[PDB]
RNA sequence: UUAAUAUUUUUAUUUUU
RNA sequence: UUAAUAUUUUUAUUUUU
């Protein structure tokens, strides 16, 4: 690349797939400033789309992400190790937090995934594809990779102390309750396909800091 | 970060006093204010500009606010207007002018134009974010509950007067920040 | 003196549109850059697209000065659609909009495929210093205004053109980038 | 390039209410400020000095333009007086005293003296240059058009007396810049 | 020339003609900030006046100059090239404009030639050589060479962007609408002869600058 | 790659599609030896082929290309550009001409596409798509990208100058007259498809010449 | 860290290295 | 760029090199 102008008309190809291979990686600990500190990423969610109609999931942002221990759950996610690191401290901040769609299909499955957060749980859930991806929203193909979604949250300074609470627990408070447990939740909608599909997988990458010991569950 | 600046000021109440009995209503500080649609609600007040455009957004925090008295009574008028904030909804809310205007509240004779209340609230680096809902949802919440919603209400007493008048109005001078956008489908 | 009137300044993006191909031929679309835009309220109308959040805001002011504005296109189709779609900005009102698929992609306009991810268009607008204003109006209502009068009201339109398909599908999704400041408060009860 | 310069102020109209209802009127910013010579006009307002002299040019553009109320009547006057600016000719017109004073607008007790309201207008290095025509003719095109001839209007409302009573005088204080000479044979 | 003074009583001759004589001038094109330039002079206006009554003629400032394609149009003026250039954009704004006034008569013929500018189209345009020439207008005997007008208009900083239209279609916008097509008209008052004569050539000098790329009229 | 041998067996990739994507160019103009001079390269002619069989259009190679306005024309292809700055002048010719080949289809669709110049019109058009492959074209699938055609044309010294006139009508011209107009045409030959589909695009990059102004079309 | 724009009991927005 | 005059939520006017 240089300076001299043209007319500009970039060219290029385009895969059947793109590949996508996860090594094991092993977390970050750390001390902080009287807090405990881990970098990791790991696979929180996956995508697997009906015939039926389009999918709209939801996953809570919180420590202990896993799926509500009941029957007829309204949550999804599980982030295992952040769980149990994070089921030993009773308060959380986050310091970067994002998440990165990694594709398991053919540049051929149509439709679009989209991500969007949503800083208030008394916030009007959408029900359509078309109205959850309106704004704030990461959209794409299916099929495409390395695309992130950032969450629009304070992670300078010293972001508000969350406090940790358990799945279930969590699933059951109210709706003014939950803010003081979660920065907020990650809507995952995905359109349906022809036949059934597993989309993708939804990569979370992050790193907080927790404080404040606690014993068994 | 997402914020959205709006700096306006509009008039959110009427104060027209009965001939029963002096008059106390509160307005709860709440970016989409409007009068609960119940039947005889608690809170009173309404900002159609202001809410319109927090009908938009989730989140909202502010960074400057008073109230403004706009007497519309005549020199004549006796008794005394009273504004004062009340920063916990869990706090006992006055029954009385004379117990209302106590402390911390501007008092004058309804007739008296341009005077401000500028009530005490964290505006400098980032208050608390505040998640903001709609007018009946509100008043519709427990105390506790309340405080995540709104700074805290504005209570406004008044004398009763000789025969049905209106007092004046009253006008709030803002600026919110606001982000997290909803579907206004 | 002089009560709060100044511009409130708001910045964001939005996904104003949606782009189906139909059998019959190739489609060419056309949106007004207006604050509120939402489709006219006539049958069989002449522009398309909607921008509820952007539109609500709007809903309350005026008048209204652009800032920012791009477009990005966000396809919705397999990388095996043929064609292509294709993304024009004319800021006259008055300059009759292409019939041909062809002749829409012409020295400022930009084309692409269908299934390409990731390409912007930003139309060339004087957002310098202190553009010109413009009043806000109401999409039904602007559509019935006369080209000469549409310009005091909207800074240009969009036109979209999109290849035939061999069978009806969705091609993909159009995104606004932008940053209008208005003023004027209006009556919204 | 030709412009001439007038800074002056003018009084432009007289309030009287009536006691039917509220009134609510409004005055076109236009250099030729007269009430149109038709039967049933849209328009209230008249500066004769200024029009006499924007008579003699076609183009002007403001630099300085504000409006002071000026009361008639005694401490006694109950009601409030209501002043607000509206940029776009094509924006829905209030008809109501509640929802004209919401907010961009100067709201006082009519006997209140010496209050003044200042319009949102560029009046920074060159504004847009407008086309001046007459009261009349100007009334009688389309809001899409009257933009071309004016800055805005100024609607003024006031509430209804006892019994008719002239409430107070209008004052316009400007600064405007002319060109183009017309023909005044 | 020098000083000392004098009494100062200069004295000349006069010619029975003030000759001109335009050769091939070649126009001058050129790239800008973004815009497109040129800048060239043609003549736009034959004036012939009639021994019935005074001519008072009218010239819409506009890039596409030429005469309405109606019968018995009330515009005048045709400046070929200009047209044609504009002709492939929408928007124009005027950096240099002036008026020249060319004489094709004897020292002989009497009478005044008068050339104006009106800004605003909605300005009642006068019946009389009289009351034409007023003021704010450029009055000279027709035999007379070399003398320009120049229309008040702001070439400076960065114009207001008018928009391109046809001739006819522009003829047929109301008063109001003409505004943003453009800058003026310049009203030609010429006073009648004695007999059938051709007073002289309207020379159009200018540069003009365009934008926005447009099809085929 | 350097110089030692070996066996020569050359191995790659092959996408699913080529991709090609025109940003906004801008065209160039410029002063010549008493020439204007216009280099630029737009899109002239869509490539959609029918089920029912193969599709062989015909574009005349003339400054004003545009359509036949009529029913049921011969010439297809419009080059809006040069057509506009073409229309103002009488006379052109070629510096620089080719045709690229830009597909807008998967490496699956099958056929191929086929680009022949034909110096005189009086030549016998084809109406086979093996007749019109026969020689002096460019082949290729309809999927491939970055392959160009140029006609063979004398672009040295000083070429022959030919005379502009307006699509129409040049459409009614005789083949004896088309000549005086025209340096030649290009046949543009594309096999059917399966199903309703457009194979691609076809850009003309160019470099013209023209002189001797002229009014409107 | 710098440039632009908007508000002023305050910060928010866009871009550049 | 300079000199004069007029207005102040602003610029406009005339002259000189
Ligand atoms: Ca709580
Ligand atoms: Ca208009
Ligand atoms: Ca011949």
């Amino acid at each position: 690349r240089r300076r001299a102008r043209g007319k500009s008309v970039e060219r290029g190809s385009t895969p059947l797939q793109y590949v996508t291979t996860l090594g094991p990686s092993r977390p970050r600990m750390g001390q902080g400033q009287g807090w405990q500190k881990l970098s990791h990423e790991e696979i929180i969610l996956q995508v697997n789309s009906s015939t039926a109609a389009d999918t709209i999931q939801t996953i809570p942002i919180i420590p202990r992400l896993s799926v509500p221990a009941g029957d007829k759950p309204i949550y999804s996610g599980s982030a295992p190790h952040l769980r149990t690191i994070g089921s030993a401290f009773a308060i959380h901040r986050w310091r970067a937090l994002s998440f990165e769609w990694i594709p398991s299909c053919p540049t051929t499955t149509p439709g679009n995934l989209v991500l969007r957060f949503y800083p208030n749980y008394s916030t009007e859930t959408p029900k359509t594809l078309t109205d959850l991806m309106d704004s704030e929203s990461l959209v794409l193909v299916p099929s495409l990779s390395g695309k992130t979604y950032r969450p629009k949250i304070e992670t300078r300074g010293n972001p508000p102390e969350l406090r940790n609470i358990d799945a279930t627990a969590f699933s059951a408070l109210s709706d003014e309750d939950k803010g003081d447990y979660s920065v907020g939740r990650l809507v995952v909608g995905s359109s349906k396909q022809a036949v059934v599909i597993q989309l993708g997988l939804l990569r979370m990458r992050y790193s907080a800091e927790m404080r404040g010991a606690t014993s068994i569950s």
